[PDB]
């Protein structure tokens, strides 16, 4: 276990989320977005 950024359930809405080497990058479903994919654009 090295580095999987995604600990704590980080991005929000079911925002998906990758890997980095320096925080991972959050993916929002279509239809959010936000710091967190926070926000439902509809
Ligand atoms: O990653």
């Amino acid at each position: 276990k090295d580095g999987d950024q995604c600990e704590g359930h980080p991005c929000l809405n079911q925002g998906h989320c990758k890997d980095g080497i320096g925080d991972y990058t959050c993916t929002c479903a279509e239809g959010f977005e936000g710091k967190n994919c926070e926000f439902s654009t509809r």
